[PDB]
């Protein structure tokens, strides 16, 4: 199947379109990169938000898969491509730009509930148009969780709360890797996919400890209040509030974690691909010394 990725140049968008490209897969890139293009990128160009345009691009490449990684503030933008999958009737695979939590279950503070907001009509519109589809609830990119935006501190940790609430921590090749291999498999369709590796649930107190470790000393720890990142998301300012909202509702209210995900609608990463190991916080934090 012939893939589109909307959003290649994206954060999250590179890591995707990087490992289509790497398992072989046949992978165009919409333009509004040069590595993405050596490495056997097809380019072409129009908008998401411009309907007819998009249905050209179907039909003309033939695609078979679509996956968005529109950012937060575009989230969108993706109405005038769900009605224009369903006017050409051959999507066998769309992923919205989902790409972090569980949407439906997760409750977050505004104005991160905003965005939650405007990701739930995009699902409801996905499945009222019937195009078959797969939402990734990756949770967290593997980084220091800075609670407005790279490196991890050098001169102090400040620890949201008690320290002690975990989350999953997920290498941005890995997101790409794992993504990639749910678009046409059978087990994937019409369901969330939930990231949990099991060796990557770590809480905030251990991400620090897994640092100090890399740069061979200690910093002092420094506590952030839950009501420090609710003042922060009540400022309501784009986009630092917004990862405000999500730092309280990960760190303090234990969003990522507080869900059993047992149900006929959800499957997990790690058991649809046995013996497959995902990358450490360890490694990953390895790779931030190299600087
Ligand atoms: N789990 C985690 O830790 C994180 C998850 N997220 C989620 O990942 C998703 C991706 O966001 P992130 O990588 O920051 O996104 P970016 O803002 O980094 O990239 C967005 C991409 O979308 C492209 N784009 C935007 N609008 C259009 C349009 N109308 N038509 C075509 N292309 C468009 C942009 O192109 P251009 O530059 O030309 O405008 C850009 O390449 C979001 O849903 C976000 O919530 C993101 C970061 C952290």
């Amino acid at each position: 199947g012939r893939v589109l990725i909307a959003g290649a140049t994206g954060f999250i968008g590179q890591f995707v379109a990087t490992a289509s490209l790497d398992a072989h897969r046949p992978t165009y890139i919409l333009a509004r990169f040069k590595a993405l293009e050596d490495k056997g990128a097809i380019i072409v160009y129009g908008l998401i938000n411009e309907q007819e345009a998009m249905e050209k691009i179907l039909k003309e490449h033939e695609i078979d898969i679509v996956v968005s990684t529109v950012g937060g503030e575009s989230i969108l933008d993706q109405i005038a491509l769900v009605k224009a999958m369903k006017a050409v009737g051959t999507i066998k695979r769309f992923l919205p730009s989902e790409f972090g939590h569980d949407v439906n279950r997760a409750d977050p503070v505004e104005p991160g509930l905003n965005m939650y907001r405007e990701k739930r009509r995009v699902r409801q519109l996905v499945e009222e148009s019937g195009i078959p589809f797969t939402y990734i609830c990756c949770n967290s990119i593997a980084s220091w969780p800075y609670y407005n935006n790279v490196l991890p501190p050098t001169d102090f940790f400040q620890i949201y709360g008690d320290g002690n609430v975990k989350a999953y921590f997920v290498a941005g090749t890995d997101i790409g890797k794992f993504t990639m291999k749910t678009v046409d498999d059978v087990r994937t369709l019409n369901k969330s996919v939930h990231f949990r590796p099991s060796c990557n649930c770590l809480n905030i107190n251990e991400l620090a400890s897994v640092w100090e470790k890399k740069i061979g000393r200690t910093l002092p720890r420094v506590t952030v209040t839950e009501d420090d990142l609710l003042a922060a998301a009540g400022e309501n300012i784009i986009p630092q509030s917004v990862v405000a909202a999500f730092t309280h509702d990960i760190f303090i209210k234990g969003c990522q974690v507080n869900f059993s995900i047992d149900g006929p609608e959800d499957v997990e990463v790690t058991t649809l691909y046995p013996e497959d190991s995902f990358r450490t916080v360890e490694e990953c934090f390895g790779e931030y010394i190299v600087k």
